[PDB]
């Protein structure tokens, strides 16, 4: 339905591990939007295509304020085109750079967004498997807004993604305890040099505070960073934790 001819093209506004991602306007609507632009090569080359296809029906067909919607998508004879909604504050991970970290109420309120999110998520049987500041976007209102369903750094990934282990929902949960630390501290919990020293961090649970991390920081990411996903809490329970309903908006 859609053409390159249909669109405007402005500013980079990010370039990624298979292409960049510009900031557009249809011609005749006036819509401002992102154009993922990823090259067919970059992609085919990995085999990665079948992802590709995934988060085209996945985020197409997902409806939620606090995610990326994608409106639409094409593919010329080099590239492939992504028709995807502007977060115009930009990414989570440049604000983290800013900032270096956030404080309580901001990191509880993205969790809460997070949460939402995902909860919303988890009714279609969609698991996101790869949430991570890169992936998280910013609305008009400074609101969370996941992209990139189609599923590299070991970082978010929980023991059972990476001993390659039987994994359910609960991978997410995991992930929502990597970033809550992440947004406190400024770095991941399982930070390393190497693959190999992150990958023993994960799969051994070696993680640490520092003094300004408040009880009920403490308390929700270790509760978050369990090795069994059962003893996990689950989404509903995170949304009416004491420190997140303190600390939120
Ligand atoms: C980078 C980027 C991406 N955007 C998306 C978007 C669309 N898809 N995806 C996922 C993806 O591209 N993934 C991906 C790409 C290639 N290969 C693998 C992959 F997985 C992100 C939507 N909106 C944006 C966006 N908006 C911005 C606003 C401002 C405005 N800014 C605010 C702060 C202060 C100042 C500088 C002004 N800056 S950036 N920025």
């Amino acid at each position: 339905q859609w053409a390159l001819e249909d669109f405007e093209i402005g500013r980079p506004l990010g370039k990624g591990k298979f292409g960049n991602v510009y900031l557009a306007r249809e011609k005749q609507s006036k819509f401002i939007l992102a154009l993922k632009v990823l090259f067919k090569a970059q992609l085919e080359k990995a085999g990665v295509e079948h992802q590709l296809r995934r988060e085209v029906e996945i985020q197409s067909h997902l409806r939620h304020p606090n995610i990326l919607r994608l409106y639409g998508y094409f593919h010329d004879a080099t590239r492939v085109y992504l028709i995807l909604e502007y977060a115009p504050l930009g990414t989570v991970y440049r604000e983290l750079q800013k900032l270096s970290k956030f404080d309580e109420q901001r990191t509880a309120t993205y969790i809460t967004e997070l949460a939402n999110a995902l909860s919303y998520c988890h009714s279609k049987r969609v698991i996101h498997r790869d949430i991570k500041p890169e992936n998280l976007l910013l609305g008009s209102a400074g609101e969370l807004k996941i992209a990139d369903f189609g599923w590299g750094t070991l970082d978010y990934l929980p023991p059972e993604m990476i001993e390659g282990r039987m994994h359910d929902e609960k991978v997410d949960l995991w992930s929502l305890g990597v970033l809550c630390y992440e947004f406190l501290v400024g770095k991941p919990p399982f930070e390393a040099n190497t693959y190999q020293e992150t990958y023993k961090r994960i799969s051994r649970v070696e993680f640490t505070f520092p003094d300004f991390v408040t009880e009920g920081a403490r308390d929700l990411i270790s509760r978050l960073l369990k090795h069994n996903p059962s003893q996990r809490p689950m989404l509903r329970e995170v949304l009416e934790h004491p420190w997140i309903t303190a600390n939120s908006s």
